[PDB]
């Protein structure tokens, strides 16, 4: 085991500070020290540093949510890399929230007994309770592309809104789709209904609209 | 033996300096520099530095409570990593403390005859005591949220207030909902009070409170 | 499997932001991340950290065509580095996107069944895909020297146009002379006219005016 | 072949766009990446990299000038560090701009076919070429003091001037010495025309000036 | 003989400067770029640039004086490391200093004629000076606890003031714990004579205090 | 050879900006970058990027009068460091200013043909040359020790002002004890008239005073 360097996590707590928990330079930030996977002792630290008292305890409950729905999935469906073949491969809660035996504290054992599946599911799950903390603590119907505003910033922001909210992961492009065309000031509201090709996609429709937008 | 950086020593020492004993960037850092199993003129040295002269005192007495308590488990067991199998390499506290014989105030002596098994439990003695000194050095029943003070404030200084006490671990989450329940000035009293949901958890209470709150 | 390091992956991130993506440092930085060969994994979690939405939409529309058509190369041609000899060596598109059999989401067991070939044709393909979506997010013949400009800013200008544009780059510096000549307001245009040596390069043509500028 | 650091280069990219081409703590910086001889690959893409366009193609210009009067200078001398003693090791400038047959674009055979003595001519040609190109980038005999200006201000302003221009080296310092007399407002003429000694060397004007001046 | 690094020096006279000389952080760095034996060449000019004009003076006196205590012990002792067995090896103070035939100015010749315990000795003799010049340069029994200081900076003064002095190491604690008693206003005295436990060192003493202490 | 950081170099010339030239902190950092001996092309390339065009024109003078004075004692001692036995080792000034066969421009040739002798003397001329330019670009018997002031910070100007200065060096230690006499207003005058033993030296003098000083 290696530990995650103090630097890297000063800095990345300041950055928690002054941008916020939302901001996509932090979830950015966030992402490239959740790059490799970490063990149930470094999470706990980094998110105990870089998270106040508050949102630590939301985080610590979002965790064990997912956590628990990994573990059904997990019991759902006997190839998990987390699991085994067998019957005595099957993984625990306290495997992975680092309450078993042999890694209560020690950061060592635990990197001895985890799997790298056991790793990587810890690490999406926490990634995924630390995106609903930031999206708890401090609307997507409501974004409008503005008089000035360029058509890519207005799709990053219309994309964050619809990815980071609560509708179901297959309602996700069409109402992206939906809402390029209702939404994007009427300008690009005729480029996109003018489309001689039919656009079935929102990376599709950012690309027609990029080729033909009026350069101003 | 390879003394650790004047550099990173300096660094942690500012950290120390500026952010105090307590802080989980402060206790990060300690982890970092904890890395790599420390000889007793290592971490003596070290502790020398970052800490003033009375938070040193205090370290050096808790080092050694907890350096007996290790000694007392390896009399209580003869398969310590820090042990032998026969009597003769029983581990006395004069070679832990680096008191022992051609170890004082020698640091490559040291380094020969100490065991990593050795090196591993004084490093993790003196973790464990820089702990205890940092809770010690710098009331949760007194705690009310103020007439203008927001929601997340409140509960972030009284979770810090309870977790940072003299409760046992399993007796923060049932006080923590209780005060929240009780102090929480009325509005979020019979806001809590009227939950069709039964919330057994502060994290629950607090996505809650700041689903339902009083936009102001 | 050894992830990349999330400072370096930090800091092409603010590259990225502060410089764009179609910069020549951005590139540099890129081949540079880009030098080992990288899972599918590695460069999927690349781009979706370092690129905005939108543009990361744009990347997998783009990675996947190049994709495409290196199956296609493959399929026209069974000595790929990717392929084997006989037909159950094959390298399906399932395989190099990273959504074959025992390799969805496990970067592991990814770098276990991937050949070098194949490693190093999806990274190729990435690349192409980057260079295509940066040309794409982001006119030479529309620029003129204005009245007040002086003649090396309106070198730099039409200099950065030409070639950042879609030109083969076997037609820069016909192209670059020839609009130094018709463009470049007509004083600047009778200084090149009048040139008793025949100036056959852009840096022949900037030293010559440089020298026998009018000083104003 | 290994690259240089993106970092470095980076440094030196925004050292160049703040300090300017010919500031002495740049072509220190050059001098500094110019330590271990480059490969043509190497030093054409730092030239890319931390120049602009124009300066870009001036430098391609001068480069190749001071290879050719390298190459002029090895059929002159059979003796040179890159040609050999027989005739089939003559160095051709493909083999010198990175274009011979085996290295155009590929800086692994370009390190493999290559000599020292070439990669030391060649870098000693691209440190000429930039000399020159940062002094073609960016009048002495219109040089006087200002009413209110001090002297060491006006000394530094000339020997810029002065050194910064197209006069021989031979002839710097008597027209240093000339302007001094001359310009430098009727009080310092004075005051170095009655100079019981004779002063020589701009250096020893400089310091009787500045003893016997006017303190005011 | 390859010289010390100036940015190490800049960074030791800097933290000198901050600092000062008695800090136990700058013994450390000292003791750090005293870590390999180093020839009167480099202690020489080491301490011409880290100190000041008075504090290299007084250095100078004490480093000679030490190195006289040194010869009159290798007078005393045959078999010094920097004597040899018959009398031509005898060690003079102009060797020793530096100024002995060949060795005045030229630190290649020093390292040459030196003998490694020759060079140890020297190393040994400037630490013991600059010491010694530490201590002199910039009372305990005249510390007393103020009406409205807290307990923690009392106490750091007086261990500051205790160990910063010139009692012997084994009489450091028994002072401190008694000026605890007789110090420390009547308050806190009547809190430590009352102690049901008998404290017998400094940091129990703290902690006694801190938990019984009048919150106010 | 190896060339100095431009970093470094950037530091320094930053400092020689900011605070002047002949600060004590300038002084020392200029020491640091003086330690190791340099070739006549790192200090000419030093001096012009930190030093301005008119301290730099003033300090190639005062570097070729002291390497005049230097050649002047080689010529009058045969056994200088630089020069050798024979005549056919006498060191002329083409050779320490750079300016000799095989070293016109090459770094490389320079640090093959030059001597460590020759590197100490051309440094220790370049230092002393400094010296003098700084004392003169921007006095001793006009120095008091302020009501308010220390005596090692009267005790480090004096000592500066009078060996930065042109009395000649055998005359400096009467000088400066004279002036501790007279001047370091009465309290410290009657303290050193006062003394049952016979100060010789500067260092003893600050010593006793250092002793005896009231303590305010």
């Amino acid at each position: 085991w290696t530990p995650l360097e103090p630097k890297l996590i000063t800095r990345l707590a300041d950055t928690v500070r002054t941008k916020g928990l939302r901001s996509p330079i932090t979830m950015a930030e966030v992402e490239a020290l959740m790059s490799s996977p970490l063990l149930p002792h470094d999470v706990t630290n980094l998110m105990r540093v870089i998270l106040g008292p508050a949102p630590y305890a939301l985080w610590m409950d979002a965790w064990g949510v997912q956590l628990q729905t990994v573990i059904a999935a997990a019991t759902r469906d006997p190839r998990h890399p987390a699991n085994g073949q067998g019957r005595g491969e099957r993984t625990n809660l306290n495997r992975l929230k680092g309450l078993a035996d042999g890694m209560v504290g020690n950061p060592q054992g635990q990197a001895a007994l985890l799997r790298p599946g056991e790793l990587v599911a810890i690490t999406a799950s926490a990634l995924q309770a630390f995106r609903e903390v930031a999206r708890l603590a401090e609307p997507w119907a409501d974004i409008m592309q503005g008089p000035s505003e360029s058509f890519v910033d207005f799709a990053n922001r219309l994309i964050k809104a619809v990815e980071g909210s609560d509708l179901p992961p297959s309602a996700r492009a069409p109402v992206i789709i939906d809402c390029f065309r209702q939404k994007s000031q009427p300008d690009i509201q005729q480029l996109i209904r003018t489309a001689p090709s039919t656009l079935t996609t929102p990376g599709e429709i950012i690309k027609y609209v990029l080729d033909r937008q009026k350069t101003a």
